[PDB]
């Protein structure tokens, strides 16, 4: 092996402007991280700048170096979607079709009318909110009635709310089981289903950690499968395990902050493994991009900026660094939903005594995927081309 460790961290929704195909999506004008820099009236990213981000494109307190310390380009997406599944599922080496779908007003009544069907239970709500909110609003009426809230956010989710003396946890599971099954349907195919069962009284309703996520496994094996099957190491940390549906995921570390994600990623630097540690920061995305907070964005992306130089000290010769995002998700954009971007690719190793170089555009996230199939020798995805021999 070349490496026998890569870093593989996504920046959830962290576009770097957008893609050639974003007038189809409506996305004409995004730009995730050049608008926020332009709102921080300069972003303070210097670690990130040292690693050439200001050479695959320079921004307002962005600029380009001489000698950057790993190679840099940015990718273009191939699937159909820009959801954080299609993504991700591309980075590992697929192509996928079906685009996930979101629902700002709420789901077809056709969907709704089989789930009643299939259940005996009578279904209300059916909008975009947040758990506190929908359950202020409806939580009562549940309780009294044994209807089903149902509701979505600005990803492509699937939430049914159920007060756990009223309707048995067990019930509930069965219900969202039924509605992953329903939801396998391209008229409206949701990424995943989310039993949100609550307790308490109207006036101090609480969700629990009884909360169970149905998440659909990737439409065709992956690199991560292919590496697990050969007996490596695959650390999913963050969202990574639920994105995947857990597929050739070995190992699993749960966050709750990007700063706990990168606590968690000094955590794999400083474990003996071989194979894949795979970061997934995910506030950027739920927290700033679909809240349309570029303030909230630019902050979180200085705070995770801070945090790399550490990560640069811990990196052996045989490690392999790679930094980019999955889509675009643009805080000064209309409506909620992401944007269809270009993302960046940073590739660094210690080992790269000279600093990088321009790697070409790649022309899938599926190159991150070959590249890693490439360097531990395992069967090679049907999408991507490595750029391991650039490096
Ligand atoms: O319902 P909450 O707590 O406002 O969370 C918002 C979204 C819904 C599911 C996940 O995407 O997080
Ligand atoms: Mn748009
Ligand atoms: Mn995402
Ligand atoms: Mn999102």
């Amino acid at each position: 092996n070349k490496y026998k460790r890569i870093f593989l961290v996504v920046m959830d929704s962290v576009g770097i402007g957008e893609a050639p195909d974003a007038e189809q999506f409506g996305d004409l004008g995004s730009d995730t991280i050049g608008h926020i820099a332009e709102h921080m009236n300069g972003l303070q990213m210097p670690n990130m700048v040292k690693l050439g981000l200001g050479n695959i494109r320079e921004m307002k307190g962005i600029s380009k170096v001489e000698k950057p310390l790993g190679y840099y380009t940015k990718m273009q997406e191939k699937s159909t979607g820009k959801d954080t599944m299609t993504g991700h599922w591309e980075i590992m080496g697929l192509y996928i079709d079906t685009p996930f779908q979101v629902f700002p007003e709420g789901f077809p009544k056709e969907l709704l009318d089989e789930l009643e069907e299939k259940t005996g239970r009578k279904i209300i709500g059916n909008k975009p909110a947040s758990g506190t909110e929908i359950l202020d609003e409806l939580g009562q009426e549940q309780m009294e009635t044994g209807s089903l809230i149902v509701y979505t956010g600005a990803d492509s989710v699937l939430q049914i709310a159920a007060h756990e003396e009223v309707v048995p946890l067990d019930e509930l599971y069965k219900i969202c089981k039924i509605a992953r099954e329903l939801t396998l349907d391209e008229k409206y195919m949701v990424g995943r289903v989310i039993a949100r069962p609550f307790v308490g009284e109207p006036g101090n309703f609480t969700r629990t950690p009884n909360r169970h996520d149905y998440a659909l496994k990737p439409f065709g094996r992956t690199v991560m499968n292919e590496l697990k099957d050969s007996d490596y190491d695959v650390i999913a940390i963050g969202k990574i395990s639920d994105i995947y549906d857990g597929e050739g995921v070995t190992e699993s570390l749960r966050t709750k902050s990007n700063m706990d994600g990168m606590d968690k990623l000094v955590d794999t630097l400083n474990m003996d493994f071989t194979g894949l540690s795979f970061l997934n920061l995910v506030d950027f995305d739920a927290l700033f991009g679909h809240r349309r907070d570029p303030q909230g964005y630019g902050e979180a992306l200085q705070e995770y900026d801070a945090r790399l130089p550490e990560v640069f000290a811990k990196l052996k010769e045989d490690d392999l660094l790679l930094i980019t995002a999955d889509h675009g998700n643009d805080p000064i954009h209309p409506g909620t939903d992401h944007t269809r971007e270009y993302v960046p690719l940073l590739a660094y190793s210690p080992s790269m005594k000279e600093g990088g170089q321009e790697l070409p555009l790649r022309q899938t996230f599926a190159d991150i995927g070959a590249t890693v199939a490439e360097n531990f020798g395992v069967k090679m995805p049907e999408y991507g081309t490595s750029f391991l021999n650039e490096l």
